[PDB]
């Protein structure tokens, strides 16, 4: 994935993130996880800043409903912070996502851990599929918790 240093996100302090500024112009759609009663615009630009305020993207010409769609988000591990509390989702675990102007309802298959460097888990396979990581967590030598579901409907945004 690159020189593996595009996620030298580094667990940010609150100073940044709180003064961090929000370009809704970057919006593209959203994700809500009841689950843990989590609601975040979906920017498609990954960048260190645009992840202080919401989900973002992994790839760019990323489409849902189609392919693997790749979701990063922040592992500060506190409850309440983006994708603070993804290893919490279990199987069957309700996702709600956001399209241009449609509503994708995800369903978790499984949740598990793999190294950083198995980026299979976030690359399309050739179905429907959702995949939730984070840039960076506990530490580089360290591992992450990654949440794998599967599409199970989707409608339009009223």
């Amino acid at each position: 994935g690159s020189h593996m240093d595009a996620s030298k996100i580094d667990q940010p302090d609150l100073a940044e993130v709180a003064n961090a500024s929000l370009d809704k112009k970057q919006v593209i759609g959203r994700i809500s996880i009841p689950s843990v009663s989590l609601e975040l615009p979906v920017l498609k630009s990954s960048t260190e800043k645009n992840l202080l305020s919401g989900a973002a993207t992994v790839k760019e010409n990323q489409v849902m409903g189609k392919g693997n769609y790749a979701l990063a988000g922040h592992n500060m591990s506190k409850k309440g912070v983006l994708f603070s509390d993804i290893a919490s989702l279990k199987k069957g675990d309700k996702i709600y996502l956001y399209d241009n102007e449609n509503e994708y309802e995800y369903a978790v298959t499984g949740v598990s851990e793999v190294t950083p460097d198995k980026w299979e888990v976030v690359e399309d396979h050739g179905k429907d599929e959702i995949t939730l990581i984070t840039c960076v967590s506990v530490k580089d030598n360290s591992k992450r918790y990654v949440v794998a579901g599967d599409l199970v409907g989707t409608k339009a945004k009223k």
